């Protein structure tokens, strides 16, 4: 369809769709969204009508673009250098986005909802900088870099594979919107992943946050943490004085690559 900002919350994004695939997908989507209920960390279905599917507007856009715009050394070096900072986002704000998504996915997974496409591109930064789970859709190419091995090999999609993808999302957050496995092809992933290859620890990252990521990517789906377990660990970290994601500038500072 076609998405435009509107007012009817009052501010809305509305999907405009003429009344065979699209008709099934629009009906299907509406069906899903009605069953989701309401929570601060999921998108807010305002309503649908026929003369159109509307959700509450998120003024800060999707999380991937938001993370990337925070890369202030690239965006505004004079501000960044003067302030010895690589990001307008603190470690606290970054882990809070991550906790929001964990909180939202715990809510959804307790209803046996399986997302299937968790990635920072599908998270909205909403009112008050509250992260909101969404799904904007997928040539319909498979999101290989976010997918659990069992999804790549057998099309097995569970809460456990959602946790895998969440771990990659966590990696995106910490790396400020870096491309996972940059400089590696998707075909190299089909090969290397079953060999036990995983994303490396970002330089700016505490071992403890890397360890949470690693738990999400266990080969055995059944050994991965639940979203509630992830949430509690993130909550623990956020309560501490300790800074977990280093955003300060140093002489050899480089960002995780994108393009
Ligand atoms: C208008 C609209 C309608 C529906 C959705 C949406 O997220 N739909 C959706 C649809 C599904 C099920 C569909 C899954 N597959 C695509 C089949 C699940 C979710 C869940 F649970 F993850 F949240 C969400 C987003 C949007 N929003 C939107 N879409 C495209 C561009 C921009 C926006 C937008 C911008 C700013 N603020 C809000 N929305």
């Amino acid at each position: 369809g076609q998405v435009l900002k509107a007012r009817i919350r009052m501010d809305a994004a509305i999907k405009r769709m003429k009344e065979k695939d699209d008709h099934r997908d629009f009906a299907g989507e509406l069906e899903v969204l009605c069953k989701l209920g309401h929570h601060p960390n999921i998108i807010n279905l305002l309503g649908a009508c026929e003369h159109y599917l509307a959700i509450e507007y998120a003024p800060h856009g999707n999380l991937l673009d938001f993370l990337r715009k925070s890369r202030v050394l690239e965006t505004d070096p004079a501000f960044a250098i003067a302030n010895s900072t690589a990001s307008t986002l603190s470690s606290q704000q970054l882990l809070h986005f991550a906790a929001d998504v964990a909180r939202g996915m715990d809510y959804l997974s307790q209803k046996q909802f399986i997302h299937r496409d968790l990635a920072a591109r599908n998270i909205l930064v909403g009112e008050n900088y509250v992260a909101k789970i969404a799904d904007f859709g997928l040539m319909g190419r498979l999101p290989v870099r976010w997918m659990a091995i069992e999804s790549l090999n057998y099309s097995v999609y569970t809460t456990n594979s959602d946790v895998w993808s969440y771990g990659v999302l966590l990696w995106e957050i910490v790396s400020l919107g870096g491309t996972p496995y940059c400089g590696m092809t998707c075909a190299e992933l089909y090969e290397k992943l079953p060999q036990g290859y995983r994303l490396e620890k970002p330089l700016n990252c505490d071992d403890e946050v890397y360890d949470l990521m690693r738990q999400c990517w266990r080969e055995k789906p059944y050994e991965r943490p639940s979203f509630a377990q992830i949430l509690v660990s993130l909550n623990r970290m956020l309560e501490e004085r300790k800074t977990y994601v280093n955003t300060t500038l140093y002489e050899k500072f480089t960002y995780a690559g994108i393009d």
